[PDB]
């Protein structure tokens, strides 16, 4: 597919230039008459097939030559798909107003300072709404799994955008504060152009639960438990942290957060007044052993299995300050995010072995998603009535069942527009078209530098998980074996192909050890001279 033309003026275009067929790297370029708008800037974890990396970026080459035009940055909430490239944005231009609510902002000025950022901040509050240039923005309350998430309208004179974030309709949110779809629903009486829907969990049929059951199943969990509680969750989910410290303290427990990211982002958390608990009712981790077990819960991260979580290392029995025995009771409060099956499950295991009793979501209500059910983006599309409809927030599955969702409303299928990453959407005179594709690729950071790292940089690391032998006389290898004298038997053959008179040195011995080695073991490691 080709490459969009002109942007007629008075029209506005929307690109992507990450997070549409993939879950993670938000970013959503919005053009109007020269100007830009930018909602979102997030990081995508690296995958098996980027070993070494450090985190993926959105294509930001497609901003690179018109930083002077993005009016601003806008941003729906603070987890890391979201806002963990904005550093990376400012560094290219450091004073790029960002947008968003208190407790988005504060996050991202603490990802800012490692990276040694001030960022312009303009802090906006449901209801609000800012001018930013061509573009104007409104803010609607949005219900998540963190709090101060908001949804954007954007005004331009090619009509009005409504940008969900990731959306959830939970009508019972412990904070009492759900999703503001009478508001949404009155902004669809106006008529609204263009709706960019989350589409996480647009393939699961019905309405998900709410998050308010987990607090009943964590009460039951503590009340039965005979010693120490210790529940792993999400530090960005202040809702389930709250019901974690409700059920503890109305049982004569106290409570203790374990683990830098908890006890950074709960005193965030206290400090915005999302979470609210008595300074009485927590005990400091290196404290929290000189009581009786059965009078604390210990609130940790590491819910995935990363190794240096603090789970991990109770686990194995090398946390600093705890010690876990049979007499615990372990609540994994979360979900097991796909490609992390292999460690979580390793974390249970080293649990069981050492007798602690383990519950998941598997065999409790401890856990419920953030992101809406196909039932709830039904009263989305009927509260709302947009014209057109572009799914966002994943992959091509998910993107699809939403398709057919907006469809079942009413939503024609020729204004249900599926546009992957570097796929412009023009909305001119009141229509939307895909008007034309650029592409876009993987930024990778791996420390220092970027760029210098692309495809054939991770195919040589990929190729090394069976090692080397270098060859350019001395023989050595590195990923290959432990026997020393294995080295031998391709001197004698090395010298013989040296005994040959007439870079061709190079084709000349790799060749030679790779036929010895893909005949003596039948490995294939990386032969280099
Ligand atoms: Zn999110
Ligand atoms: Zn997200």
């Amino acid at each position: 597919l080709p490459p969009p033309g002109p942007l007629t003026s008075g029209g506005l275009r929307v690109t992507a230039l990450g997070g549409i067929n993939e879950i993670g790297r938000n970013m959503t370029v919005f053009e109007h008459l020269g100007r830009l708008l930018i909602i979102d800037c997030g990081v995508l974890f690296p995958g098996h097939d980027e070993p070494g990396v450090d985190l993926i970026l959105p294509d930001m080459r497609h901003v690179e030559d018109r930083l002077d035009d993005i009016e601003a940055l806008v941003l729906t909430h603070g987890h890391e798909d979201h806002i963990g490239a904005i550093p990376f944005l400012l560094k290219l231009r450091p004073d790029i107003p960002v947008v968003g609510s208190k407790f988005t902002l504060a996050l991202v000025a603490e990802k800012c300072r490692e990276y040694r950022i001030t960022p312009v901040f303009v802090e906006v509050r449901e209801g609000q709404s800012t001018r930013h240039g061509v573009f104007e923005c409104e803010y609607f309350a949005v219900n998540h799994s963190t709090p101060d998430a908001l949804a954007i309208a954007v005004y331009t004179g090619a009509g009005t955008i409504l940008h969900t974030g990731d959306i959830k309709f939970d009508q019972l949110p412990p904070d009492g504060r759900p999703t503001d779809l009478p508001g949404m629903s009155r902004l669809g009486d106006t008529g609204v152009d263009l709706l960019l829907c989350d589409s996480t969990n647009a393939e699961i049929p019905g309405v998900g639960p709410s998050e308010s059951e987990v607090g009943p199943t964590l009460h039951r969990l503590i009340r039965g438990a005979d010693g120490r509680v210790i529940v792993a969750c999400f530090a960005s989910n202040v809702d389930r942290v709250q019901q974690i410290i409700d059920a503890a303290v109305a049982l004569g427990r106290r409570v203790s957060f374990v683990g830098r990211s908890m006890v950074r982002n709960m005193r965030v958390a206290r400090q915005l007044g999302f979470l609210r608990v008595a300074d009485s009712d927590l005990i400091d981790i290196a404290a929290a052993e000189t009581m009786a077990p059965d009078q604390v819960v210990l609130i940790t991260t590491g819910t995935q299995g990363e190794p240096m979580s603090a789970l991990s290392r109770m686990s194995r029995g090398e946390h600093r300050s705890i010690t876990l025995t049979a007499g615990d009771l372990i609540v994994l409060s979360s979900s097991l995010i796909p490609g992390n099956e292999e460690a979580v499950f390793g974390v249970i295991d080293a649990l069981s072995k050492i007798g602690a009793r383990v519950v998941t979501n598997a065999q409790a209500r401890v856990h419920v998603s953030g992101h809406a059910y196909a039932g709830e983006l039904l009263f989305l599309y009927n509260g709302v009535r947009p014209r057109n409809v572009m799914p966002v927030h994943g992959t091509w599955r998910m993107l699809r069942a939403n398709a057919k969702l907006a469809a079942s409303t009413g939503v024609p299928q020729e204004s249900i527009l599926l546009a992957e990453n570097g796929v412009s959407v023009d909305l001119v005179a009141g229509k939307a078209s895909i008007s034309g594709a650029v592409p876009v690729g993987k930024m990778f950071v791996d420390g220092l530098i970027a760029g210098d790292v692309g495809d054939i940089t991770l195919g040589e690391r990929l190729i090394l998980s069976s090692g080397f032998v270098a060859v350019t006389p001395h023989l050595h290898s590195r990923g290959f074996s432990e026997d020393p004298k294995a080295l031998e038997p391709a001197v004698r053959k090395v010298e013989a192909e040296l005994e040959s008179l007439v870079i061709r040195i190079a084709q000349g011995v790799r060749r030679t050890v790779g036929k010895w080695v893909g005949e003596t073991y039948r490995r294939q490691p990386m032969i280099v001279p």
